[PDB]
């Protein structure tokens, strides 16, 4: 789905738009897969931009 359409980012939507270690995001979710923001789509994980997009120029 065009990431500007979507309400949470992939790995790479996520990378791309959160330029953040692509090694994190995996570690995150993996680690906390209870997280409020990742949502795991049968096998595909992805990132919550509302909860997220807040904190990037907080990083």
């Amino acid at each position: 789905i065009p990431i500007w359409e979507r309400y949470t980012l992939t790995i790479e939507e996520a990378s791309k738009y959160f330029r953040i270690g692509e090694n994190k995001l995996r570690r995150l979710a993996e680690e906390n897969k209870n997280a409020n923001w990742l949502i795991m789509n049968g096998n595909r994980i992805q990132i919550k931009r509302k909860q997220f997009e807040k904190i990037i120029d907080t990083l």
